[PDB]
């Protein structure tokens, strides 16, 4: 059990920013919000909920090259950058993506799934 | 039978510009070398035997996109180049050449002997 102590709070139900707040987090899931366990405090940020991204390729990256590589590279390369791509994207603050093509996602997902 | 009068005539068996020389020619061939029937005069120039370059690819030249063509052109496309390629050869003064590679030369030999 963790207690999030949080300055400011985003509610993205309706839109609006509301003041300091408490999040009592249990099992990996949100167990209480109470207005106003190991502490973690961000009492000068701004909390909101993790963002999702509906359209991303994580298998791919544009580049001058990326028009010889079809007949050049091979899967393996491409989930070695991946893994990057992967974690460059986590660290942003986009906790979840919706992948729209290309054969690498899968097992990425698989991947980042076991852990 | 036309007869060609060379200003200077540079031998090459021996190496050495000799003088005024007029060449007669029939059938396609030499018919005699006379010191001093239609007339090409090359009064004030040099006169030598045609060239013969002994590495060449005349159907290909490099270039950025050179190592992309191998997975997007056909055959027929180096061929229309090689048109234009081999016309430029000729017509720097090479009348014979040696290519040393390619699968597209044979039939711009075959080519260029039926005319």
């Amino acid at each position: 059990p963790v207690a999030v102590q949080c300055g400011r709070l985003f509610d993205a139900r309706s839109g609006q920013l509301k003041g300091p707040h408490t999040l009592l987090v249990a099992d990996g899931r949100i167990r209480q919000v109470l207005p106003g366990a190991r502490v973690v405090d961000l009492g000068d940020k701004v909390c909101l909920p993790g963002w999702t991204d509906l359209h991303v390729h994580l298998g791919s990256q544009s580049s001058p090259q990326s028009y010889s590589e079809d007949f050049r590279l091979d899967p393996v390369d491409h989930a070695f950058r991946a893994v990057g791509y992967a974690e460059k994207t986590l660290m942003a603050g986009f906790t979840s993506v919706r992948d729209l093509g290309g054969e690498v996602s899968p097992h990425l997902r698989d991947a980042i799934n076991q852990g």
